[PDB]
């Protein structure tokens, strides 16, 4: 018969490995480019777990030298904290950015982040 | 100052999404081909969290029509349960395959699976 054995807390194991890959830019397959020409390299599948907005950007925005040109309303001030949230489950932000991050999560329909920003008690 | 808020159990959230992608072959970037010409589509980054063996296969094995030709000793009988383990943390196997799976994890140096197959009490 079929047996099964398991490693507990697989999600924690896997996230640690994935975060390391992100930090070292290993296996990244999407390069985001900001107005100042700086870049952030990411994993498409990580972004896609939370949202389809990056899918729509890839369908509708210019690609220059293998980098996706981010829209004017979606620059590093919101992108960097949101991407770090997608890799970790933690959103780090200054309060002054709360409303901008909420409007950005609403534009993305990023439900999991909306729920977090709107959490209470 | 910098604030932080979090979604608990992010690993569990993320794994559910990743497993769905695997089941639907969304964002897959590596196609494994068996001797019988059947294929298994996977995510390179998931495989890489557990092992570098697939990295070495990509460096050393033939690619035909966008698929990596698996070696004779590394066919679906061991590959399918090992890949499912990489996505889930659970290894499902018939006892008759225990030694073959252990020898395969040793060839791959897949430490996390070695530890599981060798676990006690």
């Amino acid at each position: 018969e079929v047996k099964s054995v398991k490693v507990d807390n697989w999600g924690v194991f896997f996230l640690q490995k994935l975060q390391n890959f992100f930090n070292k830019t290993d296996y990244c397959d999407l390069t985001l480019q900001f107005r100042d020409n700086s870049q952030l390299k990411v994993h498409r599948l990580v972004l896609s777990a939370c949202t389809d907005y990056f899918n729509v950007l890839e369908q509708t925005c210019e690609i220059v030298d293998d980098a996706l040109i981010m829209p004017n309303e979606f620059q590093a001030d919101v992108v960097v904290p949101i991407v770090n949230f997608m890799y970790t489950g933690t959103l780090e932000f200054e309060l002054k950015m709360y409303g901008k991050l909420l409007r950005t999560a609403k534009e993305m329909n990023m439900t999991v982040l909306l729920k977090l920003l709107e959490a209470h008690r």
